[PDB]
């Protein structure tokens, strides 16, 4: 079946443009550089641990490594006489007398790769950028997602869809050659503006050219292309540690798909139940966004082991779509889809409150989760279809499918601002999310 797989190639490629921030922008530990101390570490002879605990400032009281990560002491390290043993304690009779400055010669960071982070700076009081790199990419999702259909309605949809294929990856690949920030959120942007175009039209197609006895079974197929893409980002991340790498061998397979080859807006509000209905599809359509990217986010940020946690917690998606094949079958869709709501929404719940040691408890957890959002993700596929009629349903599934994209626009600065004012109120807000979709759920008809 030539024209399925590559169909698979075109829907496995898009998992990287969306996750691969997990792996091109990650933060290690850095602190200020200062002259001298590097001269004075020779000459003294400190140890890599023992070097900050005699140079860059303690933690203290509730941790505040700001003061370590920011800041440093306007000490004369080329001071020769300085004690060997311990050199500012004959300075004051404690540290926080010194006075302290910001880095303004850098930072050094403890990483044998690279990221966009450590290239360009992005810390301190400039590490709001980095939300800004997945914002650009939302936003351009949701100008395509109103520009590109139209454009394809006006133009040739095959001259169409080869243009913007052939624009997706030539912008793919410049933005590996990128000299600066500026440029490389520009190439996102129009990277955006693309991408999920191309992919549901690959789904379109997949969908119409199939008949409705296998159109399921190939929307299933269609989905676990993703998560084998997922695997494959997983496996590259590991082989390629620098991001400019990962960036050309993540865009290079785009360019083996060239070489292979009325309604009307105002109706959906006009009536009472099609308003609850669409109100109600659109809420759910925001929260399983926002939970879906702002679990990986947190998996990102957070945890110690990155590459088997993403390992495990891919593999997860396979039973979960198998679960929700089955479900489809036997039982329904309102009970489901408000149980793995339920799911995710008390999952988050209890993480809140695992000790931070448990972390074979922690990624069960995780896991849980997960496989509970992909089921609800599954199943709301079918309810936004049958809940409305052929006549509108065209329009119907991209007005609330938009929501997806102000949630993605948003999530990013949630959980990396929020969570500096403290670190488990993100989780709060998604246990509050899911446990209200839980019950919303059950006020849609079957």
């Amino acid at each position: 079946k030539q024209a399925f797989l590559i169909l698979c190639l075109l829907s496995a490629a898009f998992a990287p443009i969306c996750v691969g921030i997990v792996f091109l922008g990650f933060t290690p530990d850095h602190h200020c550089q200062s002259p001298g101390v590097a001269e004075l570490s020779q000459r003294c002879g400190w140890s890599p641990a023992e070097e900050l605990n005699y140079t860059v400032p303690g933690l203290g009281p509730a941790g505040e490594a700001f003061l370590g990560q920011c800041r440093r002491y306007e000490v004369d390290w080329n001071q020769s006489a300085l004690s060997c043993v311990d050199p500012l304690a004959s300075l004051a009779t404690n540290r926080s007398h010194l006075p302290l400055g910001p880095c303004q010669d850098g930072w050094v960071y403890d990483t044998p790769g690279s990221s966009i982070v450590t290239e360009f700076n992005l810390v301190c009081a400039d590490s709001w950028k980095l939300d800004l790199f997945q914002s650009c990419l939302n936003a351009g999702f949701l100008f395509g997602s109103l520009g590109v259909g139209y454009f394809a309605d006006r133009f040739g949809r095959k001259l169409c869809l080869l243009g913007t294929v052939l624009v997706n990856a030539v912008s793919g690949v410049l933005m590996a050659f990128s000299p600066n920030y500026m440029s490389m959120l520009l190439f996102r942007l129009l990277q955006g503006l693309v991408s999920k175009g191309n992919w549901m039209a690959g789904y379109t197609l997949i969908t119409e050219f199939v008949g409705s006895g296998s159109r399921r079974t190939v929307a299933i197929m269609y989905q676990m292309a993703f998560t084998v893409g997922l695997v494959a980002l997983t496996g590259l991340a590991y082989a390629l540690p620098h991001w400019r790498w990962l960036q050309l061998a993540v865009s290079l397979p785009t360019f083996l798909f060239l070489l292979y080859y009325s309604p009307s807006f105002a109706d959906l509000f006009r009536t009472p139940r099609l308003r609850k209905r669409t109100f109600i599809l659109m809420y759910l359509w925001f929260t399983d966004s926002v939970l879906y990217q702002g679990l990986i986010l947190h998996m990102g940020a957070t945890s110690g082991n990155l590459y088997l946690d993403f390992l495990y917690s891919a593999l997860v998606e396979i039973p979960g779509a198998f679960i929700a094949l089955i479900t489809i079958d036997r039982v329904g869709r309102i009970y489901p889809m408000a149980m793995s709501n339920l799911l995710a929404g008390a999952a988050c719940l209890v993480m809140i409150f695992i000790s931070p040691d448990l972390h074979w408890l922690n990624i069960i957890i995780m896991c849980v989760g997960r496989m509970g959002i992909t089921i609800a993700i599954q199943m709301i596929c079918l309810v936004n279809a049958e809940l409305y009629p052929t006549f509108v349903r065209n329009l119907g599934v991209m007005v609330c499918s938009s929501l997806c994209d102000i949630g993605g626009i948003i999530t990013p600065f949630i959980v990396f601002r929020l969570r500096e004012v403290w670190q488990a109120l993100p989780l709060i807000l998604f246990a509050v999310l899911g446990l209200l979709a839980a019950g919303v759920t059950l006020l849609l008809p079957e």
